[PDB]
């Protein structure tokens, strides 16, 4: 169990580390590190852990995109607990193709004004990362007694960037070289707490996902002075035109997909959603002939119990019902999981949460159960894992944390460890 | 597994005689850990043998590499020495449990060591395999002539790519001609290769004409 | 010293249980050879201790490096494994004699091995050292205050550059302050360094004024 009198000491230490918590988040949030260029952020965390004596290791597929793993070692005979957050951020300054103003401020920077900390890089995900870094520092400096190890795992490539078509290799990979790689190469433990922004609501179900490339075919190609008119859209030789029709049929399917595949788990209610994330055909520098083909790119979230092939056939049927010729090809598949045997972590966290936050935990908001978080690799590999942090999700999108809330999370993190890491495996 | 010793000494100053486990040369101590680990390994495969529907798993242990320190600077023995172990798991064994066992062997010898994992992969038994099992069985009985047998344990107790498929919800088995290379067989009979290609083809004609 | 074994097997096929000296894993066999070699070394330094006017030579033996096979491919244990030995010689020991002794240790264990020398240098006692010996002695008693004592064995039983000089007919000795780094001493007293520099200078003033 949690210590009687050893908690107050650790709590007191955490009260004294408040500004150190702040600066760490701000310095960390300030680093340019979108998915694909998290190298610098990893370097910061490595030397931070090193200074605080956690003996970090770089565990990665490339020398400039890696995970950082350190430990706070225990006396012996206890359960291991991982704390996990990711090093990448959502927006790159490069990205004018998905955002109206790719170079805002909230997208890239991080600052402490008012007792708040602003910045998407802080919400997702350096705010929570700082929290358990500080919690670990407190545990260590307060000489807390822990039988089990606390594993400190900062990962790269959590955000759902994936390679496709001519976009291959180092620059476009994410999750394959992130947490699951780290865990597979040593970062194992008995239980795992993923620190991302839920709002002090634990979640231990998460969604899978399948990405589909849908290419619609038409033709024959014609030089613009020869294009046949008028023609019914679905009969157009221009694949762009046909796709425009397929797009609203797929949006209709999507409105219903999420409802049909809603499913309630102990770990949260999963509402699996659909979005069309990209379109193209053909090329902007040769437009004098319309395209014979046109592709669309779909993000389709799965609840833990849905086979991706089932979803693929539904989409193929949508195409068939329109009388269109199309290729529906998957280029990404990941499973979502509900934690098994989570109760010890659930309980350790529950008790801690009530000491610090004051009320029982509530059931998590659906989007935070129905996304991709790094609980999936941990659970896939037999390490029961949940998510818990302060503030609203960046997918919301929230843009700040209250420092008071961050101090609370760091406290909850510590107590959880003091409880859990003294239980026998 | 890294064993620590020391203090380092230039060869003309090495203390002798010293008990192996007390030696300042970690290589010397390591030799003693190697014997303890070899006995533990003999028993591991028996203790964790486990029988499944998909085959009997006999998980083995081998010491695959050793080093300390470097061959081009040998005038002072090493203060450390590392060993690298392949420890196979049945689908139901937590890796941390195995680590504790190895740490316990070390402890029983009074040695200071680091036992650090640098690889973990899970093994699986297929779920919902019957349709593929059945298609294959049928094809197998037509081409080979008699029913299939239960596989030899080493071919159930390794790493093959059935694991990624099963992990990701695709029921998967392994099947081919000849003895395994880990065996090590070094040839195939062309007649057997042809038989397999027939079994593969028939399996496809059955299964791919069933409704999912 | 490279010990041979085999045949290579993928970990799920390794034969157990097997006697250590019969193991297909060369690492396992080597571990047994190491304790035999350590006892041989314990007796070596005593058997080949020898007193010279310039000091008593206590020739020691250490195992300075081990390897087999490679850490990044451990799924098959090695068919071979090497050890690297530092064996000091007194000036009067032929290297081939030592090699046969080691070949014999191996032979007693029934192991197949290659014992291959990759370094040989001769040690020497100075001939005609008296003029330098005396010049230094005079200086030493002046600065340090008593007659010189006989050197500690480790400082006689190493490699220092007196050997090349002696080998080439330049009578040569070694002398300085403090304990040897092989010891390991980690500091000098500034006062003693000054003493030495004085002895060096005085030695020069005597010796360099003799006619050859
Ligand atoms: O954890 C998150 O909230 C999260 C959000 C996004 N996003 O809003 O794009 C991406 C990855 C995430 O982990
Ligand atoms: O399938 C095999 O038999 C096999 C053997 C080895 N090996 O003996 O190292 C490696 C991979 C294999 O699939
Ligand atoms: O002179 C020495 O003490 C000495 C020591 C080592 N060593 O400890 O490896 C090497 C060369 C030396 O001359
Ligand atoms: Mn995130």
């Amino acid at each position: 169990m949690a210590g009687s009198n050893d908690v107050a000491k650790v709590m007191k230490t955490l009260d004294g580390m408040r500004e150190g918590l702040i600066q760490t988040a701000v310095e960390l949030g300030s680093i340019e590190a979108p998915t694909g260029r998290e190298g610098a952020a990893g370097d910061y965390v490595y030397e931070w852990m090193a200074r605080n004596g956690f003996g970090p290791e770089r565990v990665g597929v490339f020398d400039d995109r890696f995970n950082v793993v350190g430990r706070l070692r225990g006396t012996g005979g206890g359960a291991s607990l991982s704390f996990n957050s990711h090093l990448d951020t959502i927006m790159a300054r490069e990205d004018t193709a998905r955002f109206a103003d790719a170079n805002d401020r909230i997208y890239h920077e991080a600052w402490h004004e008012e007792g708040r900390i602003y910045g998407y890089s802080v919400v997702n995900c350096k705010g929570p990362m700082a929290c358990w870094l500080i919690a670990a520092k407190a545990l260590k400096e307060a000489g807390a007694a822990l039988k089990g190890d606390v594993v400190l795992t900062a990962v790269c490539g959590e955000i759902d960037c994936e390679p496709v078509d001519e976009f291959q290799g180092h620059d476009y990979l994410a999750e394959d070289i992130g947490a699951r790689y780290a865990i597979s190469h040593g970062a194992i433990s008995d239980y795992a707490l993923v620190a991302e922004a839920t709002n002090f609501k634990p979640a231990w179900v998460e969604a899978g996902k399948v990405f589909l490339k849908v290419t619609v075919f038409a033709g024959p190609s014609r030089y613009t002075p020869y294009v046949p008119r008028p023609v019914a859209a679905l009969d157009s030789p221009n694949a762009i035109v046909r796709m425009a029709k397929l797009v609203e049929a797929l949006e209709e399917w999507a409105d219903n997909y999420e409802k049909r595949y809603t499913r309630e788990y102990g770990g949260g209610t999963v509402v699996p959603k659909v979005a069309i994330g990209a379109i193209r055909g053909g090329v902007p520098y040769k437009i004098y002939r319309f395209p014979e083909l046109c592709s669309i790119y779909m993000d389709i979230r799965l609840n833990p119990d849905t086979n991706p092939l089932v979803v693929q056939r539904e989409v193929e049927a949508v195409v068939s019902k329109l009388g269109l010729k199309a290729e529906v090809k998957p280029f990404l598949f990941r499973r979502g999981y509900e934690a098994q045997g989570i109760e010890p972590l659930q309980n350790a966290l529950e008790v801690a949460h009530r000491e610090v936050v004051g009320r029982p935990t509530e059931r998590p908001g659906s989007p935070e159960c129905s996304m991709w978080r790094d609980t999936n690799p941990y659970n896939e590999l037999g390490i029961p894992s949940l998510t818990y942090g302060c503030g609203g999700g960046a997918g919301g999108g929230n843009t700040y944390f209250l420092v008071d809330d961050m101090l609370k999370a760091a406290k909850v993190y510590a107590m959880t460890a003091m409880d859990l890491c003294n239980r026998t495996p």
